C-alpha cells in the first residue's frame, strides 16, 4: 500500500556511512513493547567482539508507503538529535540490502509508569529513587531542549528504564496525551519547550504517586472547563512540600512563570545531594 512497498524489488535509500550498521552483526529476536508503534524487536548487536542488546524497528509485513516514510523520518530525526545518556539513542540503520531496519538502545525494564506501579509497597521506590528518576528525566529534557527537540508527549509511558535504572526518554512521534497538555497546548495547539515544562510537571507527579493516573475521576472533555477554572492536581502523600512546590511552578498558566529545564536540573540534583 502502495507503489514503493509494492513495485521496488529493492528499497535503493542512500548510503550514509556515519550510520549504516553491518546486518549480520545483528540477531533479531522477541518483539518488544505491544506494537502500537510499528515492528520492534530485541537483537543482539556485535561490536557496537563483544555482543550488546539492542532495539530494532522496522517495517511490518503490511506496512504502507507511508509508514515507511515515517520510519525513514524518525530515522532520520534522531541522526540529528544527537546523543544523550538520558534519551534514547540511534545506534545504526541497516538500508543497503534487504530490509529497513532501525536500531535504537534498548531499555530492559520497560517504561517507568509500570516500573514504579510494580514496585509499589502494599524501600524500592524510596524519595532518593524517585528524585533520582525525575532528575534523569529532567537532564534528558534539558538536552533535547537545547538541540531544540519539542517532544509535545512527555509522560511515565514514555519514559522507558534500562537494567541499570536509567531514565531514557522515548518518543513515539518524530515522524491518552490530553492530561499532559499545557493548557496553550490544549486550547490552540502550541507547543513550546514551556509546554513540555507543563507535562514534565505531570510526569513529576505520575513519579510521586508511584505511576498514579492523573486527575483520578475527571473525564478528559472536562479538562476542558478545569484548567481554565484553576484547578490543579493536590500533593502526592509520598511528597516533600518543596518537590510538590516545583510540580505546581510547573503548572503556571503563564509559559514565561514555570521554571526551565535547567532550573528543574539544578533544584533536583540539590535535593539528590542532601541524601
Ligand atoms: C501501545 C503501547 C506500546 O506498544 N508501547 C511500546 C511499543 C514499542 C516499544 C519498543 N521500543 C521502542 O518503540 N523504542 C523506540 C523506538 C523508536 O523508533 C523511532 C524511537 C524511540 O525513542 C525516540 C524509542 C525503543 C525501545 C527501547 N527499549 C524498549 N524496552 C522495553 C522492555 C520491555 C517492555 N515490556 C516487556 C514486557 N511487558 C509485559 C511490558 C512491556 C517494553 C519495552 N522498548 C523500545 C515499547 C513500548
Amino acid at each position: 500500500q502502495d507503489p514503493l512497498l509494492a513495485g521496488l524489488v529493492s528499497l535503493d535509500l542512500p548510503l550514509d556511512p556515519l550510520w549504516e550498521f553491518p546486518r549480520d552483526r545483528l540477531v533479531l529476536g522477541k518483539p518488544l513493547g505491544e506494537g502500537c508503534f510499528g515492528q520492534v524487536v530485541r537483537a543482539e548487536a556485535f561490536g557496537m567482539d563483544q555482543a550488546s542488546t539492542v532495539a530494532v524497528k522496522m517495517l511490518k509485513d503490511n506496512a504502507s508507503d507511508k509508514d515507511l516514510a515515517d520510519l525513514v523520518s524518525e530515522m532520520e530525526v534522531m541522526k540529528l538529535i544527537g546523543r544523550h545518556k538520558n534519551i534514547i539513542n540511534l545506534l545504526g540503520v541497516c538500508t543497503q540490502e534487504g530490509p529497513l531496519y532501525v536500531i535504537l538502545e534498548c531499555a530492559a525494564k520497560g517504561n517507568l509508569r509500570e516500573f514504579l506501579r510494580a514496585r509499589r509497597p502494599p524501600g524500592p521506590l524510596s524519595f532518593p529513587v524517585l528524585v533520582s528518576c525525575a532528575y534523569q528525566v529532567a537532564r534528558g529534557m534539558q538536552y533535547l531542549e537545547s538541540r531544540k527537540c519539542i517532544h509535545r508527549d512527555l509522560a511515565a509511558r514514555n519514559v522507558l528504564v534500562t537494567e541499570d535504572n536509567v531514565m531514557k526518554i522515548a518518543d513515539f512521534g518524530l515522524a491518552l496525551p490530553v492530561k499532559w497538555m499545557a493548557p496553550e497546548a490544549l486550547f490552540d495547539e502550541v507547543y513550546t519547550h514551556q509546554s513540555d515544562v507543563w507535562s514534565f510537571g505531570i510526569l513529576l507527579w505520575e513519579i510521586f504517586t508511584l505511576g498514579g493516573s492523573p486527575y483520578p475521576g475527571i473525564p478528559v472533555e472536562e479538562l476542558f472547563s478545569l484548567l481554565r477554572e484553576g484547578h490543579r492536581m493536590d500533593r502526592p502523600p509520598h511528597c516533600p512540600p518543596e518537590l510538590y512546590g516545583l510540580m505546581r511552578e510547573c503548572w503556571h498558566a503563564a509559559p514565561s512563570q514555570r521554571p526551565t529545564f535547567k532550573q528543574l536540573v539544578e533544584a533536583l540534583d540539590k535535593v539528590l545531594l542532601a541524601v
